[PDB]
């Protein structure tokens, strides 16, 4: 702490404010997920499988913006914690489908029920009209970037 | 892959959007800072330090929203690779001071660099009106989640 002025060299806030948003919101998550061991971004592979039951690895690494060693290390440990199961793919030999247990199933709606809870959160005095806006503009700049990714990767 | 429909009991696809263009920035931030040893969020300490010397780890853990067992590793790392000094601080015995060193202030540049071609990327197809309104309206939704943070944390 001290005085402080503005950055002159980055060109905008956009970035900054969108890491700040994330890391608060899986800081929160990691408080709310600690006790089911799904912490650490956890919940975010088991939502996407218990919605698209049967998904591999690498579909499950393109959906979610990540490298496939991510997503490897993340299965082992829901696997682990039996959240979910893995079955090698009949016609790829090296691909797996992934499947909710039993367990995952109840925790499911928990978590799609506190997803809800932080999306009030973040849209406290906002305007229907600001909701759309910001909801829009949002996927295009999420779209920009999945395409650098596509590239990139 | 298969026949899919929206999910009905999600209010909104906002923080999906926001968790999709974060992973995917970072996803692409692992590619570029690798060759660093910068990569996994590492840049992201760094900066904040070479912006605010002398900044403490509590401090920073605050800024940038997460825990301080989190900003503990990320600091070990980052003094082991020769970005980052620390010191224990005058006053409180067990607080220490970051400081970058020489090394990491000509990093320092190229990761600005590198954040302003993100910025370039993520604001592709953009008009100005666009560019602002989607500034301010994150800043309100940071500022929301900020808020919960720090009750919860």
């Amino acid at each position: 702490r001290g005085s402080h002025m503005l950055i002159k060299t980055l060109d905008s806030n956009i970035l900054r404010e969108v890491g700040t948003l994330s890391r608060a919101v899986n800081s929160i998550n990691d408080i709310k997920y600690k006790e089911l061991k799904l912490q650490k971004g956890q919940f975010t592979f088991l939502t996407r499988i218990c919605e698209n039951p049967g998904i591999n690895l690498v579909e499950l690494s393109n959906m979610l913006k990540v490298d496939k060693a991510t997503t490897t290390k993340a299965i082992q440990k829901l696997i682990k914690a039996g959240y979910v199961d893995k079955k090698q793919d009949k016609f790829d030999k090296r691909g797996y489908n992934l499947t909710p247990t039993d367990k995952s199933l109840e925790v499911y709606e928990l978590i799609i029920e506190e997803e809800n809870r932080s999306i009030e959160i973040c849209f406290d005095n906002f305007t229907d009209e600001e909701k759309q806006v910001v909801t829009k503009l949002l996927e295009k700049m999420s779209k920009n970037v999945e395409n650098e990714w596509f590239k990139v990767k």
